[PDB]
RNA sequence: AUGGAGAGUUUGAUCCUGGCUCAGGAUGAACGCUGGCGGCGUGCCUAAUACAUGCAAGUCGAGCGAACGGACGAGAAG
């Protein structure tokens, strides 16, 4: 499992005297090969902060559905105001994503897509709308089983 | 299917909303510094402001009369 720190936060809760000061770490975490997740891990320290993410993220996976390296179809993930567009592209298109979108996509395996951040591009928002996304993501063996057919009789 | 990336900035910290700003491409460009060459293009966007000077619409003698011109070659011998 390959890991990538997205974004390390670094927040504040006020006392009496002073404030205390916390790390906060976003993770994504994926084996490149349809199963990806994502975590967040507060601590006094990053190491400390990003290794409690590393764990959540991999007590999270989802399973993603490809298509020779891109999505079986089009899909916008949404979460809060989080939204992600999310688009097949053809070998050799490449990632065509920026921030935390590209991430998620990479260490889900996807090489070819093309997508765009229509929403809040607060970070973990927009991991979340990624994620859900992938997850309402649907292939076309499974859509036939669902509605009991073939995959031939689908495409007609 | 040939095709679509985002980032900074309101708070002690947060999510949202929201504007501002930046990274791209373009030009009949101008300016600053600098500047070797070739090829192909482009070059008064302003004052339809005023313009010295030269040139930018002539040609036809196989339409016509006239004028100039004077070969080829006549005559006298100074
Ligand atoms: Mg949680």
């Amino acid at each position: 499992f390959e890991e990538r720190v997205v974004t390390i936060n670094r927040v504040a809760k006020v006392v009496k005297g002073g404030r205390r000061f916390r790390f906060t770490a976003l993770v994504v975490v994926g084996d490149k090969n349809g199963r990806v997740g994502f975590g967040t891990g507060k601590a006094q320290e990053v190491p400390e902060a990003i290794k409690k993410a590393v764990e959540a993220a991999k007590k999270d996976l989802v399973v993603v559905p490809r298509v020779e390296g891109t999505t079986p179809h089009t899909i916008t993930g949404r979460y809060g105001s989080g939204s992600v567009f999310m688009k097949p592209a053809a070998p050799g298109t490449g990632v065509i994503a920026g921030g935390p979108v590209r991430a998620v996509l990479e260490l889900a395996g996807i090489t070819d897509i093309l997508s765009k951040s229509l929403g809040s591009n607060t970070p973990i928002n927009m991991v979340r709308a990624t994620i859900d996304g992938l997850q309402n993501l649907k292939n076309a063996e499974d859509v036939a089983k669902l509605r009991g057919k073939t995959v031939e009789e689908l495409y007609n």
